[PDB]
C-alpha cells in the first residue's frame, strides 16, 4: 500500500484541474490509478480515502464534482468519493 505522503505526491498534478476543471492531465490520471492499484485490501482502501480526504482539505477550491468524476474519467472506480469530508470509515 501507498502511504500518505506517496498518495499526495500522486494527486499534484491533479490540483489545478481539481478547482478548475478543463484539461485533464494525463499525469493526474497516471496518479489516480497508481492508488487504486495500491489499494488491495479494505484497509488500504479505508486508509486511502482517508489520505485522500485530507488532501482534498489542503486543495483550497477543491470542486467536489470535479473530485467525484475524476476517478471515472480516468478509467479507474474507486468506491468512495474524494472529498474533504467522505466516511471513509465504512468504505468496503
Amino acid at each position: 500500500s501507498l502511504t500518505c505522503p506517496q498518495i499526495k505526491g500522486n494527486l499534484t498534478p491533479c490540483v489545478l484541474y481539481l478547482k478548475n476543471g478543463g484539461v485533464l492531465p494525463p499525469s493526474c490520471c497516471k496518479g489516480v490509478r497508481a492508488v487504486n492499484d495500491a489499494s488491495r485490501t479494505t484497509s488500504d482502501r479505508q486508509s486511502a480515502c482517508n489520505c485522500l480526504k485530507d488532501t482534498a482539505k489542503g486543495i483550497a477550491g477543491l470542486n467536489p464534482n470535479l473530485a467525484a468524476g475524476l476517478p471515472g474519467k480516468c478509467g479507474v472506480n474507486i468506491p468512495y468519493k474524494i472529498s474533504p469530508s467522505t466516511n471513509c470509515n465504512n468504505v468496503k
